[PDB]
Protein backbone atom coordinates (compact mmCIF):
# COMPACT_ATOMS: atom_id res chain seq x y z
CA UNK A 1 0.00 0.00 0.00
CA UNK A 2 2.83 2.40 0.70
CA UNK A 3 4.46 1.26 -2.82
CA UNK A 4 1.53 2.14 -4.55
CA UNK A 5 1.27 5.77 -3.47
CA UNK A 6 5.03 6.18 -3.95
CA UNK A 7 4.26 5.24 -7.70
CA UNK A 8 1.04 7.09 -8.14
CA UNK A 9 2.75 10.18 -7.58
CA UNK A 10 5.69 9.21 -10.05
CA UNK A 11 3.19 9.00 -12.33
CA UNK A 12 1.93 12.54 -12.15
CA UNK A 13 5.56 13.47 -11.51
CA UNK A 14 6.36 11.88 -15.19
CA UNK A 15 3.41 13.24 -16.46
CA UNK A 16 4.20 16.76 -15.88
CA UNK A 17 8.07 15.90 -17.04
CA UNK A 18 8.25 16.16 -20.48
CA UNK A 19 9.43 19.81 -20.79
CA UNK A 20 4.95 20.03 -21.30
CA UNK A 21 5.89 19.06 -25.00
CA UNK A 22 2.27 19.70 -26.21
CA UNK A 23 3.32 17.01 -28.90
CA UNK A 24 2.11 14.81 -26.07
CA UNK A 25 -0.99 16.63 -25.22
CA UNK A 26 -2.54 13.48 -24.13
CA UNK A 27 -1.75 12.91 -20.43
CA UNK A 28 -5.07 11.64 -19.41
CA UNK A 29 -4.52 8.47 -21.50
CA UNK A 30 -1.14 8.13 -19.65
CA UNK A 31 -2.40 8.54 -16.29
CA UNK A 32 -5.25 5.98 -17.18
CA UNK A 33 -3.49 3.38 -18.50
CA UNK A 34 -0.57 3.72 -15.95
CA UNK A 35 -2.56 3.76 -13.28
CA UNK A 36 -4.63 0.64 -14.20
CA UNK A 37 -0.81 -0.86 -14.63
CA UNK A 38 0.21 0.00 -11.13
CA UNK A 39 -2.94 -0.95 -9.71
CA UNK A 40 -2.28 -4.83 -11.82
CA UNK A 41 1.09 -4.93 -10.31
CA UNK A 42 -0.40 -4.49 -6.38
CA UNK A 43 -2.50 -7.29 -7.37
CA UNK A 44 0.18 -9.22 -8.10
CA UNK A 45 2.67 -8.69 -5.07
CA UNK A 46 -0.40 -9.13 -3.07
CA UNK A 47 -0.96 -12.69 -4.31
CA UNK A 48 2.96 -13.04 -4.24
Amino acid sequence: KQWVEDELEYIREEAAELANSDAKFDAVSFVSERTEEVYREATKQVKM
